């Protein structure tokens, strides 16, 4: 099985993920990821969302290694081919498969998530739909897969900020990152216990609904969670503030 992106031939190895993602090999026998997108039944608002996300991904590549590498692309009126770097596994399936997560790898992953989200924020981008499925493990390093600009773990309200439920600033991405770190800390998201979707949304917003923060041996890690998971965006810690917190800095 084969395919041609900008005159270069790529051999398919396996499918990873309208859109199909594949693991491929080039002529020089190097491993890549090819995202295929079918534009056939797509509107102008959809096309603009797609061209906007590609342009942001192409630009933000130069600013951080914690953003997925985009090597090349081919765009027509019928399709998109994106030659990207191949990750090992996404953060979600890595966590789902793992029972207990190492405190050193968790601190390391946190640092990477802050670096990536901070970059998009410096360029005016608020992701708003952050989940572990949005991050990629590549050579013991987390990488942000996308920016939330392009149309369409999906649907999930577990990482949703209170401000998003009511209706959006960088503080929204802070709430979501805090939910991801909470999962890597406690083994569940803060509201995971609630099956009923409405009853879950009714708890995320309600301030009288106290989020449990059980006593862990990492006092700094407990403080981060308590700082991220504050219902009032005004009272929530910022990304530049998180990057200076003792949890990220102290050895
Ligand atoms: C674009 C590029 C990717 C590269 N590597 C991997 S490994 C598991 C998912 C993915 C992936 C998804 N979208």
């Amino acid at each position: 099985q084969s395919m041609s992106v900008k005159g270069r031939i790529y051999s398919i190895l396996k499918q990873i993920g309208s859109s199909k993602v594949f693991q491929v090999l080039n002529e020089k026998k190097q491993i890549y990821a090819i995202k295929y997108v079918n534009l056939e039944e797509a509107d102008n608002q959809t096309l603009d969302s797609y061209r906007n996300e590609i342009a942001y991904l192409n630009k933000l590549q130069q600013h951080s290694d914690k953003i997925i590498r985009l090597y090349d692309y081919e765009i027509t009126d019928q399709y998109i081919y994106m030659v990207m770097e191949c990750g090992n596994i996404d953060l979600n399936s890595w966590l789902k498969k793992k029972k207990s997560i190492d405190p050193w790898e968790r601190k390391s992953y946190w640092k990477n998530m802050l670096e990536a989200v901070h970059t998009i924020h410096q360029h005016g981008i608020v992701h708003s739909d952050l989940k572990p499925a949005n991050f990629l493990i590549v050579d013991g390093m987390l990488k942000l897969i996308d920016f939330g600009i392009a149309n369409q773990q999906v649907g999930t309200v577990n990482y949703m900020p209170p401000e998003a439920i009511k209706d959006i600033s960088p503080k929204s991405d802070v709430w979501s990152l805090g939910c991801i770190l909470y999962y890597m800390t406690y083994g569940k998201t803060p509201f995971q216990q609630i099956i009923n979707q409405i009853s879950k949304l009714h708890a995320i917003i309600d301030p009288n609904h106290e989020i449990e923060f059980p006593d862990i041996p990492e006092k700094d890690l407990q403080d981060v969670l308590k700082c991220c998971l504050k219902r009032d965006p005004k009272q929530r810690i910022s990304i530049p503030e998180l990057l200076a917190h003792p949890y990220v800095q102290i050895q």
